[PDB]
């Protein structure tokens, strides 16, 4: 019934606690074993129930009428992405009393969430992504040719893994190649709001609300760019994802307000490539640690989807979203009160020993691989089938060219409690 111990709560809640995966995953493990559903009360944050168990993540996510993303009828009364209190106070000054800074899926509750998701639902289904496989494969091949020409010594992240998923999503989206560097810079600003190596020059870096200022500044740069793209596709439609979203109309034949298109476009321009790059880099890191796995998948390319699934489980680069209890609710002997916020810890769910035998082991032979790296419930990752296709296609093209991966310098993680993974993986490759 007590609060979570401060040292454990701080390790998970504070962005600084994610700088090193070792103490972070030991804090998740301490909770799952000792206090699987407790309230973290960290100075400068709202109290948060830390949802550490696989079964609890599904129980919460499958009941959106109880556990809201955006606050329910009081729209924008909950921030789905954990800011500190000072940050949420900054946002309420910016927006005038609420926290809905984007009109994007994570901020929405049903039935609004369903109406908006219906715009892109079919586009993201596996059968509808098949039309892109050959173009993704040509992109993967172009990226691997540059890797082979560049020699065996590189940062597998900033000199390889980042470019492929960015080129794929910008090509599908319909953004020209020359705009990719600025999209990459803004994605770094967006997911780097609390990382001292990713600070924007235009906001206060050390203010209590610094991360919320960076988030808003980054969004404003996206809105400027996307407003031009929305008016462009409304005036002259193309066969691209920018058009599908730009021209989308409601049941009354009115365009959705432009901010809905901007919200899609922000999610696509950031989430649409960064986590794909992280998972690919974490895959290479695991192949360095488990060379027998690389030998096996080179011997049987049909194992590549299993390798992708186990990489998603181990890397789990999307660490949380938040929810708010719309009513009192009992779970695992604890009384969650109406108004209480919850932090869904997907990386912890993915190490739950009740679900996964030897959960810290890299084992591609888990079948089925029950991972929750894409979440659950109506907010389950809409991009997951695009991500899995890109990772499958890259590893089908790449792994024949790799005899060995060696990590030849210190890996670096993005310092974030939100969307993380490797920003640096110095390697020495042996080409086949
Ligand atoms: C390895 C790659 C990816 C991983 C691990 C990942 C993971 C996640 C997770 C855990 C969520 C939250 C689910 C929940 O709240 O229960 C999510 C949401 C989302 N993801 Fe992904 N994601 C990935 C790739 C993508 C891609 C490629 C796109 C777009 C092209 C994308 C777009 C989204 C969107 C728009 C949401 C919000 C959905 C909603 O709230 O309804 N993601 N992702
Ligand atoms: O895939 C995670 C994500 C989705 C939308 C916006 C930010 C991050
Ligand atoms: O809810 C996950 C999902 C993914 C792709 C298309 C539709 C829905």
């Amino acid at each position: 019934t007590a609060a979570i111990p401060d040292e454990i709560a701080r390790q998970i809640v504070l962005p600084e606690g994610h700088k090193d995966n070792v103490p972070l995953f030991e804090a998740y493990r301490w909770l799952r074993e000792n206090q699987p559903l407790g309230q973290a009360r960290v100075e400068g944050y709202d109290p948060l129930w830390l949802i550490t168990k696989y079964a609890d993540l599904m129980e919460v996510e499958r009941q959106p009428q109880i556990f809201a993303a955006g606050g329910g009828e009081d729209k924008g009364s909950n921030n789905p992405i954990l800011a500190n209190q000072a940050g949420d106070e900054f946002t309420r000054q910016l927006l005038g009393g609420n926290l809905r800074i984007l009109d994007a899926l994570p901020y929405l509750d049903q039935p609004e969430h369903s109406v908006v998701k219906d715009v892109a639902f079919d586009w993201f289904r596996p059968a509808n992504l098949k039309k892109w496989e050959d173009r993704i494969r040509e992109t993967a091949r172009a990226s691997i040719d540059r890797l082979l020409a560049g020699g065996p010594d590189l940062d597998a992240v900033q000199e390889f893994a980042v470019f492929f998923p960015l080129r794929v999503i910008m090509s599908l989206f319909g953004v020209p190649e020359e705009d990719e560097p600025r999209m990459m810079a803004l994605t770094q600003d967006f997911f780097g709001v609390a990382d001292p190596d990713a600070q924007r020059d235009d906001i206060e870096a050390l203010s209590p609300d610094a991360a919320a200022q960076q988030w808003a500044a980054t969004i404003a740069d996206f809105y400027a760019y996307f407003d031009v793209l929305v008016e462009s596709r409304r005036a002259e439609p193309r066969d691209d994802l920018a058009t599908l979203i730009a021209v989308a109309k409601d049941e009354n034949g009115e365009y959705f307000p432009k901010t809905f298109a901007y919200g899609w476009f922000v999610a696509i321009a950031t989430a649409g490539h960064d986590t794909t790059a992280s998972t690919l880099a974490g895959c290479l890191q695991s192949l360095a640690a488990h060379p027998e796995v690389l030998d096996r998948v080179k011997g049987d390319p049909d194992l590549i989807p299993d390798l992708v699934n186990e990489s998603l489980r181990i890397v789990s680069p999307v660490k949380h979203f938040t929810r708010v209890a719309l009513q009192d609710y009992e779970m695992r002997g604890q009384k969650i009160k109406a108004g209480d916020r919850l932090m869904l810890l997907f990386q912890s769910g993915n190490r739950d020993a009740e679900v996964f035998d030897r959960p810290d082991d890299f084992d591609i032979d888990r079948r089925p691989n029950k991972h929750i790296a894409f979440g659950y419930g109506p907010h389950m990752c809409i991009g997951q089938h695009l991500a899995k296709l890109e990772l499958k296609v890259m590893l089908q093209e790449l792994l024949p060219h790799l005899e060995r991966v060696e990590v030849s310098g210190e890996p670096k993680l993005i310092q974030t409690n939100f969307v993380g993974g490797l920003r640096k993986l110095p390697v020495h490759l042996t080409f086949s």
